[PDB]
C-alpha cells in the first residue's frame, strides 16, 4: 500500500 | 494498490 | 504500507 | 489484507 | 484483498 | 494485515 | 485458508 | 482457500 | 489459517 | 458448514 | 462450522 | 466451531 | 410403542 | 413407551 | 416409560 | 441433529 | 437430520 | 445435538 | 427411534 | 430413543 | 432416551 | 465425512 | 469427521 | 472428530 521497492538484488559479477 | 516496482533483478554480468 | 525498499542484497564480486 | 474502508454507515438528518 | 469500501449507506433525510 | 479503517458510522443531527 | 494472500516471491538461483 | 490471490512471482533461473 | 499473507520472501541462491 | 466465509452482508430497515 | 469466517456484516436499523 | 474468526460486525440502530 | 392417547384437547363453549 | 396421556387441556367456557 | 398424564391445564371461565 | 426425534407438541390458540 | 422422525404434531386454532 | 428428543410441548393462549 | 432388537445373532453349537 | 433392545447375542455351547 | 436393554450377551457353556 | 452414522454392523466370524 | 455417531456394533468372534 | 458419539458397541471374543 502506497509502497516502493527500488531493487531486490542488485549482482555486479 | 497505489504502489510501483522500479526493478527487481538488476543483474550485470 | 507507505514505505520504501532500497535494496536487499547488494554483492560485489 | 492491504485493504480499506473508507466508511461504511453516512447517516443525516 | 487489496479491496477498498468507499460506503455502504448513505442515508438522508 | 496492512489495512486501514477510516471510519465506519459517520451520524449527523 | 492455506492461501498465499497479497504477497511477493522472488527467486534467483 | 488453497489459492494464489493477490500475489506476484519472480523467478530467475 | 496455515497462509502466507502479506509478505515478501527473498531468496538469493 | 452453514457458515458466512468471506461474504459481506448489508441489510437496511 | 456455523461460523463467520473472514467477513462482513453491517446491519442498520 | 460457532465462532466470529477475523470478522466485522457493525449494528447500528 | 404400546402407549395410548385418550384424547389431547377437549374444549366447550 | 406403556404411557397414557388421558387428556392435555381441558377448557369450558 | 410406564407413566401417565391425566391432564395439564383445566381452565375454567 | 437438529431434528424432532419422538415428541409431540400440542398447540391451542 | 434436520427431519421429523416420528412425531406428532397437533394444532388447533 | 441440537435436538428436541423425546419431549411434550403444551402450549395455550 | 421408538423401534425394538429382539435379537441378532443365535447360534446353537 | 424410546426403543427397546431384548438381546444380541445368544450363544448356546 | 427412554429406553431399555434387557441384555446384550446371553452366553451358556 | 468417513463415518458410521445411524447404522447398524454386526459381524460374526 | 472419522466417527461413530448414533450406531450400534455388535462383533461376535 | 474420530469419535464415538452416542453409539454402542459389544463385542464378544
Amino acid at each position: 500500500v502506497q509502497s516502493k521497492i527500488g531493487s531486490l538484488d542488485n549482482i555486479t559479477h
